[PDB]
């Protein structure tokens, strides 16, 4: 039982079909976009239809309009059939098996050095603008006239916005661990800290054990440890916007006496539905959508300018030690320190078809 995406245009002439919503990037290939393009032969005579996948950088207010950056263009061929225009894939000739002799296949592949789906909608408090990373896969109709100048009505086209999602690569970073020390003012003894977690890449939904000792020589007392994840969000392109926010908190239970040490470890799950204000975050659809998680932390390629991905993403660990008797007194700073880590989708790996609509499930 697989659920196939279909979307026809307005004049009924051209109909895409999708076998998936969301295309998995695991760092070492991206899945190609395989489908099919069922066409009105009555209504392509003469014309040619054209399937189209784009990658571009938005910011602004979409409708002049905004600011747009091309990041990545390919099109292929659909109508008239090109070639031994056979099936390349099984999804695509059960497709056509099960459609009939007026459906075409497409498969447009993805780069190694293009973004994943990052979008983000600022809030009241913060100044920069809404902006995002859109995958269009469009297919058009095309027709000539007699005073030689081609048509493209875009009412013989479909626009489908996909989703390219992080999956988990092969390989994993070493273990994440940092050490902090701080000598407050007018003390000899060192306040210390140590955060390690347990491993260097996390999947979404998954529970982060950070463990934590502090080694607390000084005469004060740690009257609080608070521990953090916090999204990271530089948008690179054309405004220098910048985003701290935190996804998920949670608080110890013990206090740090004077001249003493604990080790305890805590337990954080960052997720969107922890969050009720989805606005000022960078997350992987719109906010009106079920579909929408959180970004995954940005993979740049080696060799490749980060500003060409657009939005950048990252995300650490925070530890706060709320020092008794020191904010006011002793310093006008926070006592905090972080360790880095990575947020993904876990590693990955004739049917019956059900057609369904590719306008994405609003959340309600
Ligand atoms: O119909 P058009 O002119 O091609 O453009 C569509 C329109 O902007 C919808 O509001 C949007 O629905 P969403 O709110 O779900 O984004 C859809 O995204 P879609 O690809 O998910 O259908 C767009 O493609």
């Amino acid at each position: 039982n697989h659920v196939i995406f279909k979307k026809i245009s307005r004049d009924k002439s051209v109909t895409i079909y999708l076998g998936k919503r969301d295309y998995i990037d695991h760092v070492e290939r991206v899945e190609p976009v395989d489908g099919v393009v069922l066409v009105d032969p009555e209504l392509v005579k003469g014309k040619r239809v054209y399937v189209s996948l784009t990658c571009a950088f938005r910011y602004g207010q979409e409708d002049g309009l905004s600011f747009r950056r091309d990041l990545y263009f390919s099109q292929v061929q659909v109508f008239p059939p090109v070639g031994a225009s056979g099936a390349t894939t099984r999804l695509q000739e059960s497709l056509i098996k099960k459609l009939g002799a007026n459906t075409y296949p497409f498969l447009l592949t993805f780069p190694d050095y293009l973004p994943c789906s990052v979008m983000l909608q600022p809030a009241p408090q913060d100044v920069g603008k809404s902006c995002g990373v859109d995958f269009e896969i469009k297919a058009f109709a095309t027709h000539s006239t007699d005073v030689e100048e081609d048509k493209i009505p875009k009412k013989s086209s479909v626009r489908l916005l996909i989703r390219k999602v992080q999956h988990a690569p092969r390989d994993m970073g070493p273990q994440p661990r940092a050490e902090a020390s701080w000598q407050f003012f007018m003390s000899d003894k060192p306040l210390r800290l140590a955060v390690s977690l347990s491993k260097e890449i996390y999947y979404h939904g998954e529970p982060i054990p950070v463990t934590v000792a502090v080694t607390n020589s000084t005469e004060k007392t740690v009257k609080k440890i608070k521990v953090l994840v916090e999204q990271v969000t530089n948008v690179v392109l054309y405004s220098s916007d910048y985003y701290i926010k935190t996804v998920a908190a949670e608080e110890a239970q013990e206090k740090v006496p004077p001249n003493s040490s604990l080790t305890k470890t805590l337990t954080l799950v960052p997720l969107l539905a922890n969050n009720r204000e989805r606005r000022g975050i960078a997350l992987d659809g719109k906010i009106k959508h079920e579909d929408t998680n959180l970004a995954s932390s940005t993979i740049i390629k080696e060799g490749i300018d980060k500003t060409v991905m657009g939005i950048l993403v990252s995300y650490q660990i925070k530890v706060k030690l709320t020092v008794s008797g020191l904010l006011g007194e002793l310093t006008s700073s926070e006592v905090a320190t972080e360790v880095p880590f990575r947020l993904m989708h876990p590693q990955p790996e004739d049917e019956n078809f059900v057609f369904e609509e590719f306008a994405r499930q609003n959340l309600k």
